[PDB]
């Protein structure tokens, strides 16, 4: 049972970066290279290409495992004699750092919204055995220029896998944001919490909680752990916000709140959607019927790699709200409550609902939509499925998807090409059988652009 995931679509290319992209401007420079706004040479579509001077399979590999509304999207990557190129989604709102140095101080509303999303991203990461290790405003972007824009985590270049059994030793991070245990040399994922706790402090007050004349002075202050709410700007701030801050900056790792639990903090919760949009999205999800693997990959590809941010803004909000526990995966129960929530919005009566019928209704949706069979509906699976099928199955998107599947340009999708798309040596004759039997028209052993077109076009 080959698992369709967005990540499987990012392949190590065997074209030259410059054969497919063109630089526009610099968005930012990093310690070992720069991130460069590029346009795809054929479609003028804009990406942010992170360039890494060899003079890192891992930043790519971690990113293929992540699919989350507040985590940066990786599209593909290239390798050079001298360089790696990581083709990424561009987020046009720039750094949270800039917005911090600009707006100076944040609304409790705006801070909670920002922090909720960061915490959601890392709760998800932590679930997948990944620790970020370098959270700071510089590594958080706003998606676009809108007022209350969505937040994206980036710079997975210091991130790594962790095991609950062993602990990490390497000293990684940034003075203001680094957790004391990282300095000492034995740490776990809770360092990301500490960092987020620092970030939250800054957003609400404008100042770091641990400062000094220079790096060294800061690390001493950090390593002491002592911080204060003694500044005038804190008289304005509610105790619950401070309470969360205290729990996130608890000196001792074991006493410190996890991301997962931080999401449930009173403050984050206490602090919108057109019923039509919700209705359509839930309708579009209910009407998705599972299908053979060629179509599945195609749709997930179209959903996960070929939709723009502008196209998914409604869908992005809906997901985060349907994700009651924030963890970046929709489960049976959350999905159940979405329907119910919609039912309330339509005046239906709760008691007048067959909870077990809905439960069954949702068991089947999950079966249909859970492309990778991990028992959860993740963001890209959601998007693929919830987007209006005429919009999604635009003539462009269709053409572009087939193009990507048909690797050898032959104008026909072969089982070998399908295996390649999945990231597997070949496809079960059984699963390829199950495909043609539903798609092959001429009857020639392969799927061409007309055969493909009709397969999905039956919406
Ligand atoms: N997708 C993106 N969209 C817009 N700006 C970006 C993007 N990715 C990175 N940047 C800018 O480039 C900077 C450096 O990128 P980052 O991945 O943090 O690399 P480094 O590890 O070298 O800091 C970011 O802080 C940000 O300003
Ligand atoms: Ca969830
Ligand atoms: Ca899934
Ligand atoms: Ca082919
Ligand atoms: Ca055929
Ligand atoms: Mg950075």
């Amino acid at each position: 049972k080959l698992a369709a995931t967005p990540g499987m679509f990012v392949q190590h290319s065997t074209a030259a970066f410059s054969d497919r992209y063109k630089g526009q401007r610099v968005l930012g420079k990093g310690s070992f290279g720069e991130v460069i706004l590029c346009k795809d040479k054929v479609t003028g579509q804009e990406y942010a290409v992170k360039v890494i001077s060899k003079r890192l399979l891992k930043e790519v590999e971690l990113l293929k495992k992540l699919d989350h509304p507040n985590i940066m999207k990786l599209y593909e990557f290239f390798e050079d004699k001298g360089y790696f190129y990581l083709v990424t989604e561009v987020y046009t709102g720039g750094e949270l750092f800039d917005e911090i140095i600009s707006r100076k101080r944040f609304s409790e509303v705006d801070a909670a919204r920002i922090i909720r999303q960061v915490l959601s991203g890392i709760t998800y990461m932590h679930k997948n055995k990944i620790v970020h290790r370098d959270l700071k405003p510089e590594n958080l972007l706003l998606e676009n220029k809108r007022k209350d824009a969505n937040i994206r985590i980036i710079d997975f270049g210091l991130s790594t896998h962790f095991e609950s059994t062993k602990k990490m030793k390497d000293k990684i991070g940034t003075a203001y944001y680094i957790a004391p245990e990282v300095l000492h040399g034995t740490y776990d994922e809770k360092c990301d919490v500490w960092s987020t706790g620092v970030i939250l402090y800054i957003l609400l007050s404008g100042c770091p909680p641990f400062n000094g004349a220079n790096e060294f002075d800061i690390l001493k202050k950090v390593e002491k752990g002592k911080f204060t709410f003694d500044l005038p700007q804190w008289k304005k701030v509610s105790e619950p916000a401070k309470d969360l801050i205290r729990k996130m900056l608890a000196y001792v790792p074991t006493m410190r709140i996890s991301a997962r639990d931080a999401l449930e903090h009173e403050w984050l919760k206490t602090t919108s959607i057109d019923v039509p949009s919700l209705e359509s999205t839930i309708l579009n999800i209910r009407q998705f019927q599972g299908t053979q693997k060629l179509a599945a990959a195609a749709l997930l590809y179209m959903g996960s790699k070929l939709t723009t941010n502008e196209e998914t803004v409604e869908l992005n909000k809906i997901f985060q709200r349907m994700d009651k526990n924030g963890d970046g995966q929709l489960d049976k129960q959350e999905l159940m409550e979405g329907y119910v929530e919609l039912m309330k919005l339509k005046g239906e009566d709760v008691s007048a609902l067959d909870q077990s019928a809905i439960e069954f209704e949702v068991e089947q949706v999950l079966d249909a939509v859970d492309f990778d069979k991990n028992g959860f509906i993740e963001y890209s699976e959601f998007v693929t499925v919830a987007m209006d099928r005429k919009t999604l199955l635009s003539r462009q998107r269709l053409e572009r998807a087939f193009g990507m599947f048909d690797a050898d340009g032959s104008g026909k999708i072969s089982s070998s090409e399908l295996a390649t798309i999945f990231g597997v040596s070949e496809v079960d004759s059984e699963t390829w059988r199950r495909v043609l039997a539903e798609v092959d028209r001429n009857n020639d052993g392969e799927v061409d652009f007309e055969e493909f077109r009709q397969m999905l076009l039956k919406l």
